[PDB]
DNA sequence: AAACTATGCATGCTCTACTGCTTCTGATCTAGTCGACT
């Protein structure tokens, strides 16, 4: 019962666009502890019952921070094979 | 004078081979990514 098995991607994008929309640091820190915010509350709501819970933040933190991912390795797809494959597959 | 048989022709179906044109497949090759070394 994971928390991030309900919490749709789109949601997070907007999050993010919102923050790399806004100027100041005060609406990006705002939406981040926003988001945060809901995320604890849910994660409080749906762990009521649950002694030992494994459950973080980490899905979200990983994407957020792309740069501090050690547990997946390489993709193997850089630009050039990300636009290949967009071409290829979407049939250009 | 009549019946049987040798000879031949015309045509459809089938195996077998051969030649040529077109297409598919195995083999011979450069770009991208990760890694090794110095």
């Amino acid at each position: 019962q994971t928390v991030a098995s309900h919490v749709p991607f789109a949601d997070l994008c907007s999050t993010l666009e919102r923050i790399q929309k806004s100027k100041g640091r005060a609406e990006k820190i705002r939406h981040f502890r926003e988001f945060l915010d809901s995320w604890r509350k849910f994660h409080d709501a749906l762990h009521k019952n649950h002694k030992d819970v494994t459950d973080s933040f980490y899905p979200a933190m990983r994407l957020i921070l792309p740069q501090l991912e050690r547990e997946r390795m390489a993709y193997g797809i850089k630009e050039t094979m990300l636009a290949k494959l967009y071409i290829e597959l979407l049939n250009l």
